[PDB]
């Protein structure tokens, strides 16, 4: 088999479409999402042409064997997709109407920057490469672009699965490239990260200031490092959920700053009884009511200044 | 290969079963159970039909590239099932009896909220996608509907596998789509959360408690800071084995609601050891007693509506 | 190709032998276990009869596609095994003589009652649905039956490989099946828990007991309160390497047990603080001399019990 | 088919190129990488040429299996690629064009001594073998290597793709064998250890060091000996997210030497309490006053020398 | 296709080799390794004799698929090795010289005794069923045995690969098997293990030691206590890079051991603080003394001790 030829010199039009069935194993980590999806596809080949009025049948079924097929290939995955062809149908005037069902691994870059208030647009490219004969160019069928409403990625709230009407064409190795961008816009479900990691993370750092209302050195050194050891432990939680980034994430930013915190706590614990030892409790008095005051400010502050830098 | 004519206009009714040999590696997280069973698949196709007298033969037996099969799929997979034909047979009348041995992994949303005293409607959903030549449409066949009495689902009771007969019919990119719904329902077996997770949780929130009872600042430090620490330990535990939901489960709602006990218990073990520093050990000692009976109380009160609330 | 035709009415007998190569994998949490092994199969198929004298050779050797061999699975595997024939010898008389060499994962439940002291009965089931033009039986030749002397299954002692000579012959899905059960004993190495698990958490529990012989409440509040999270620490090391029982273990039955005494601990050294404190240390003193006998006493008699109840 | 025969008694030479599209799993404990990329091949075959005129076609495509194409395989892969031809072009002289998209986990050892402020060199190695017909040999078509632009790997930058264009020309099992170096060069993004490692590193240490304004040995032990416990879970956290190697890295000597300085600082702690129960404390006093400076001043001098070891 | 006939009644000797490409992925726990390597096989077929001086090629190039092949399998492998056929070679006396390249997971029992300074034999059996035509026999091609230059097992040492010449010839389920030993002698690099586990586990048990230099009941508690739970951490750590073996290893006895020396500190420390209650602390002196001396003497000569029976 061979390309359809041209009629004139034009390219090869391949009408495409991609209908989301499932959705399912988003990893942060490893920046990828697994699809099962329709992958249609609809060109002319006039070679395939018929008269309905003499033939009786309106459409003819063929099998991928029978026909040139174009070589369509999805950029951004691990592995060539696991497709089984569902049908192939030809209209009287020759156009092929091409479905397939596929699964994929799609490898998608994410931005953490907001984590874990977060929202992402994943991709998945369709890309076709010209062959000698002629130039094959890629096209959306809108009609032929959608998903299941049952389509759930858990963690994640889906908005849109829309796609670029226009081709990225470009030459590579000394070919045509024909390059359609699908987008998958989604939302972070941030409810849980509340009740499991932000409060928890707050309640130990607010025990820790429990602190400024004590005299005694040995109970207020227990205090602040024991919270102190519980928030590396939901530090190092949070980072086995994400990659390394070459920025801050917002997240990151908060669980940096806490650090901070229990270290300024740690040298007004300190302050406070080296004063107490020295005889100037009065002084230390003043020190450690001010931190009452200080510390809950300064770290609403701080985080209001965050807060407003990431959103 | 061509779909049977229609002797009228009607659809194809293609009769489905679904039989259990085994149900394994049910994963929380992932939202997945793996499955091994035969499906069954049954249709008139008048081409093969033939005279039991003239053929010496009561049925025919077929090889599936010999005959027309219906393109049968599951819409909640991850990728394709793994099958192998068992049998093709063929009534002198062109009935069709097919039976195949598949395995999948099953994409299945569970609902938490009430975890780990859940229960869940696991589905199991059959498709079949008509040909421009006819339409069809999938049936139950209830006699071929079942499950091995040895199908075993590790943590889980296995109440009832049964079939939704309607089928959900609808139009899929201009072509008519057959689903049906097959229907696992389990309870969750949570005998195993009691020693591991929920006495070993409430032992520690005790142990805090006797704090109400000791004058020894430090030592109540230790005491509630220590089980906090052993609390936040059982809350990173039990949140690794469970996805993040939008909303709260009822073991998520317990554990961050230990929280804000421990947290009070912090208050008032500073509270009581502000006032003896201030010679104020008389009212100390009355907000230690009251301590002694509130702390049980409202815990007992905040789980009975925790639990009316959830059951 | 068809069935071998029967000389009077008789079902076809099919012997069977399984021989180990290869035992790996037990997985607890799974209940599952991989398998390499050489499955030997035996039939007569007259059709296939021929004269040593034309034909030259004494024994024929086909390929599995130009002969009809019975449809033999497993019963309690994951997935499809992974099949290499090996041979396919074919004797004058029409006795066909097959071997092919397979890898499987093997579902068999397990009962963990007496972990890790337990003993276990693996289960390969070998299975044959008949057809329509004749019934299939399943047979066992023993001299077919064995394991390879460096079969090694980590962390157990394998003790015998027999199978069950008579089938379990019964109807699914108005058809005839012919089921074989081949069993793997079993026996769990328990050597490394006595010397990683059992004494460190004897040991962590007698330090506790230290606390009997001090009448400093911030350091007895130290010894129970930290020895019962290192409890905790190998509570949780234990429950990773199993399933979610519906029973209890004799490990989560003492596990279990040994919070009570951590419990019990606690309140014996507030009693104790707490007479102090009230000026009646002589009583206190009697509290703390009667649980130096009554903790280890108790724990021995306790340990008697449920070894009584378990073995 | 065979191999094209040799004009005059020359080597084949097979001009290949390597086009990366995707670059991701960079797995430092097991030393891989995946790879998904064109693979680009090219040589002459007198028996396929053509006169252009009158064929009526400039350019010929072939099946790989209607001609000879050169055994090309990777050395350094787990397994064997994952490729789909893509074209097959044959020009007028028999120059044939071969390309395939292939994907690839590549095996490539990693220097971790500057970890993680380290550079890597990944290999790709091509290799192919002679036959007794003739040597086949490699060359690298600079204009076919190269890497898309959006071709990311996260936690690293890269920096090159080039080829080393002289193959390595050697015998292997008693024929020659032409071997091919690409080579990826990258280097790691240490920016996110900084805030979750090395800073907390710091901060814990730091603290630790406040026990030298503090004359509560009891409050000192707690201090040195939980930032120690800490100091071994960030040990933990780093020492899985590499392999063990035998040479010392950056980041373990800075490790390493952290536990002397903790060790030191237990020394220091144990020896100012000794000395004050022996109603020496002015002399405790001095060797606690020289340690506020000895401890940061030789932290600082062996951070400089172990630097200057290292970079 | 059929074996080749005996001249006279001699078996057919199969001559093999296996040139190792890739060592990698050894799995202490699993005790597996996975290999890429050359399998070579050399037998004579008479049936395949040509002329040199006629034909005028001096060596003849055959598909698999066109002439006899022997059935050589790997006896201690996961599943069946993923194989692809590089050259098949036959000179005028018809001698066969076959060449695959191969992938593979070995299982490969190892002895743990001496970990981390263990020595182990990897063995990799390879194995020839014979046929009823004749007995097949397996040798060693010495010039056919080897191993890449960088050939790399990730903390190991390659020390040798080598044949036992000899196979090992037996009946198995009546007919002849022929057996050959591959060993892949590695020794494991211990150096990591030296500043990762063995003197972080030494630093914290001589920190526990300061407590024999304090007076201090409170403070000696938190010291003894504290580090215990730390060598728990590294206990727990060891144990999971390991399997559970029904034999004490080296690093397990020691470990082991040093629970003991905890728990006689936990006693010291006890006996010390009772005695200075009961107001005889001159003794408790002389106890605590003793113990500065006995428990690194005692610690010296057990690991005198355990070191002399291990190795
Ligand atoms: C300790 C720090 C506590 C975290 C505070 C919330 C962060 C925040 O302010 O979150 C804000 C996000 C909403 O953001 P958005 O619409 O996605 O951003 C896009 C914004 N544009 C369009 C302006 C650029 O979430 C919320 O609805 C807040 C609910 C969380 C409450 C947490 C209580 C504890
Ligand atoms: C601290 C919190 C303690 C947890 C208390 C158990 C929760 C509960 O009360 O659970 C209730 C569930 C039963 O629920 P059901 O019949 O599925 O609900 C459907 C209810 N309708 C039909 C009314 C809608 O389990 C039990 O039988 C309780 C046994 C667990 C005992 C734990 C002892 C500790
Ligand atoms: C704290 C609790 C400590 C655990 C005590 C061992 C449990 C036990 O007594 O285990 C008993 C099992 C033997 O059992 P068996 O013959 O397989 O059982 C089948 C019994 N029938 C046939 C009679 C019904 O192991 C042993 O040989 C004991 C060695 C372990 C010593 C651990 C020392 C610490
Ligand atoms: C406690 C120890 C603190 C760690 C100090 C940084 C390590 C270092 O000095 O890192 C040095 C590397 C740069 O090295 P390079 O270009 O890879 O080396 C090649 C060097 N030649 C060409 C000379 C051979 O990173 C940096 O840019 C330093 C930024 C990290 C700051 C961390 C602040 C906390
Ligand atoms: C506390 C215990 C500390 C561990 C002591 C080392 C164990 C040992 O003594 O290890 C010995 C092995 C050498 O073993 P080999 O020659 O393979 O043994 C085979 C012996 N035959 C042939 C006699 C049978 O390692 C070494 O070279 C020691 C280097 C490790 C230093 C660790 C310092 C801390
Ligand atoms: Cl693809
Ligand atoms: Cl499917
Ligand atoms: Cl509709
Ligand atoms: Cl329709
Ligand atoms: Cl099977
Ligand atoms: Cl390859
Ligand atoms: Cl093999
Ligand atoms: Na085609
Ligand atoms: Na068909
Ligand atoms: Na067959
Ligand atoms: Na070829
Ligand atoms: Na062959």
């Amino acid at each position: 088999v061979s390309p359809p030829p041209p009629i004139a010199d034009e390219p090869l039009t391949v009408n495409t479409g991609i209908y989301l069935i499932e959705c399912y194993s988003l990893d942060d980590k490893a920046e990828t999402f697994k699809v099962n999806a329709f992958l249609s596809l609809s060109w002319k080949d006039r070679r395939l042409a018929f008269d309905p009025v003499r033939s009786g049948v309106r459409v003819k079924t063929y099998e991928p064997e029978a026909i040139w097929i174009p070589e369509i290939r999805f950029v951004n995955v691990e592995n060539a997709r696991d497709a089984d062809v569902v049908d192939i149908s030809v209209s009287p005037d020759g156009t092929v109407q091409y479905l397939e069902r596929f699964s994929a691994r799609v490898l998608s870059p994410l931005d953490f920057r907001r984590y874990p208030f977060d929202s992402q647009t994943l991709h998945i490219y369709l890309i076709v490469r010209s062959v000698d004969t002629r130039n094959i160019v890629l096209a959306v069928d809108l009609e032929k672009v959608g998903k299941n409403d049952d389509v759930f990625l858990t963690g994640w709230d889906i908005e849109s699965f829309t796609a670029v009407v226009k081709p990225a064409n470009f030459a590579l190795e000394d070919r045509l490239e024909s390059k359609l961008d699908y987008q998958l816009r989604i939302s972070r479900q941030y409810f849980s990260y509340i009740p499991n990691i932000i409060l928890p993370m707050l309640f130990i750092l607010f025990i820790s200031w429990t602190a400024f209302w004590s005299t005694s050195y040995e109970a207020n050194v227990t205090l602040v490092v024991s919270t102190l050891i519980a928030h590396i432990a939901f530090n190092i939680l949070v980072e086995t959920n994400l990659p390394k980034t070459p920025y801050m994430t917002y997240t990151g930013a908060i669980i940096f700053m806490i650090y901070l915190f229990y270290f300024v706590a740690v040298i007004e614990v300190t302050v406070q009884h080296y004063l107490k030892v020295e005889s100037q409790p009065a002084r230390a008095a003043s020190i450690t009511r001010a931190s009452r005051i200080a510390f809950p400010v300064v770290f609403l502050l701080a985080n209001i200044i965050l807060a407003f830098l990431f959103f």
